[PDB]
């Protein structure tokens, strides 16, 4: 009923690939056409601040489009507009695509820093393979890099650059790192780790401008750098949706079926503003797991309307040198339980966030084994014995089973 052929998807990132693979796997055999503005074989972004930044082989980061047979991928083509009455999409190459169902999977773009508009020194953001190549081409040993923003991507780049023998300074407007999506205990530990690896961290500082290779701060001081990478967050790529009259606010509003306010138009991944089931509030979720899992859920329900809506709880990971960080659910509740010691000597620990005895979030540092059972406990809103949660004798995989 809702799934009308032909299917057109705008964007060829993870959300798009995951969606079209699930359409095919679920048994939809109609036309699928995907429009991607990047002239690149679809690829995954997490490597760009990690192993790619370090080793430079793009053929290790391509998405597997095997589970998406009989898809026409229009790469290097921009969707300029769509007409939701005519059920058409206008492309940059002069062609028009008809659709029965239109899927907006256009992701998000790094926010520019207004105070570095008209900088006369290298200022980059890190989103694309082209961005990663341009940054890597300036990552010379004993270079000076300034990162603006203490989000996970800036910190992943900081670790990669330090490992490469690059001097790194980092300016954060907040009093802590990872203010978006991380428990304070984690953010404090992570700052201690980066400081110990030689990152020059500047907290509660904002950039006010730049002059001849030097960045100016709002404490009236200067940081000289060979290169600036700005990581102050992203803005949804929701321009086509806004122009066509869909409900958007830095992100296209969708329900759990991926429906926008425009009939026959859906949206998925980083472009969307959606319900976080743990907070009960709408948020733009900026994670790999959301892009994949939302794309799959929306495709499954299009093919099989008896399937449930998207229901997965949020989580991400970050690889920052010696720290393999995993974070699920909410950053805080009324209670944090710490398993293990929080120590720079062989870091290994777990945080559990509870709200009235109920697990609402969890963090693992170098403890992948405990993250899977904690996500299962989170998913059913488990209320375990807080003494047991704290006790390192406790086996979390066992608790997961018991419930
Ligand atoms: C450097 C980096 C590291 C990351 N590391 C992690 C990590 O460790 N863990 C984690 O959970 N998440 C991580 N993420 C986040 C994760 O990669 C994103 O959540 C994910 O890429 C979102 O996928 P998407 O398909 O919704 O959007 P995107 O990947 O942005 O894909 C959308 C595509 O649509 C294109 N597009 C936009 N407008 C148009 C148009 N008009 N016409 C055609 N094409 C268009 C875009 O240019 C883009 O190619 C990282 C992201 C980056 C950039």
């Amino acid at each position: 009923e809702a799934l009308k052929a032909p299917v057109v998807v705008l964007g060829a990132g993870l959300a798009s690939v995951s969606f079209v693979a699930e359409l095919r796997q679920a048994g939809y055999q109609g036309l699928i056409t995907v429009v991607g503005d990047e002239a690149e074989r679809p690829y995954d972004r997490p490597p760009l601040s990690k192993d790619f930044m370090a080793h430079g082989d793009a053929e290790k980061i391509r998405l597997d489009c095997k589970r998406a047979p009989e898809v026409e991928w229009l790469l290097g083509v921009t969707a300029q507009s769509f007409d939701p009455q005519a059920h058409t999409v206008a492309l940059s190459d002069g062609r028009t695509l008809p659709y029965g169902t239109l899927v907006l999977a256009t992701g998000a773009a790094p926010r520019a820093l207004p105070t570095l508009q008209g900088a006369t020194m290298p200022v980059h953001t890190l989103r694309t393979l082209e961005d990663a190549r341009r940054i890597q081409a300036g990552l010379r040993p004993q270079s000076r890099l300034l990162i603006v923003g203490g989000g996970v991507i800036g910190l992943e780049l900081a670790a990669t650059a330090r490992t490469a023998g690059v001097h790194v300074s980092l300016v954060e407007t907040q009093p802590r790192l990872m203010s978006r999506a991380a428990p304070a205990t984690l953010a404090d530990f992570v700052a201690r780790y980066h400081a110990a690896q030689g990152v020059d961290l500047r907290f509660e500082r904002s950039v006010t401008g730049s002059v001849d290779g030097v960045v100016l701060l709002d404490d009236g001081t200067r940081i000289a750098a060979d290169m600036v990478v700005v990581g102050i967050g992203v803005l949804a790529n929701d321009a086509l949706a806004r122009a066509a009259g869909l409900a958007c606010d830095d992100g296209i509003f969708v329900d759990a079926y991926g429906r926008t306010t425009c009939p026959d138009v859906y949206a998925l991944g980083d472009v969307t503003r959606q319900r976080n089931p743990l907070s009960g509030r709408f948020e733009r979720i900026e994670t790999w797991s959301n892009a994949q899992n939302q794309g799959i859920a929306v495709a499954r329900h299009l093919v099989d309307p008896t399937a449930p809506g998207y229901a997965e709880l949020p989580w991400y990971w970050s690889d920052q040198g010696a720290l393999r960080i995993q974070v699920a659910g909410l950053a805080s509740g009324d209670e944090e339980i710490v398993r293990g010691e929080v120590s720079l000597d062989a870091p290994k620990f777990t945080l559990i966030e509870l709200q009235k005895g109920r697990i609402v979030g969890a963090t693992c540092v170098n403890n992948a084994r405990d993250f899977a059972p904690l996500r299962r406990l989170l998913a059913v809103g488990a209320k375990p014995d807080r003494a047991a949660l704290a006790d390192p004798a406790t086996d979390l995989r066992k608790l997961a089973a018991a419930v």
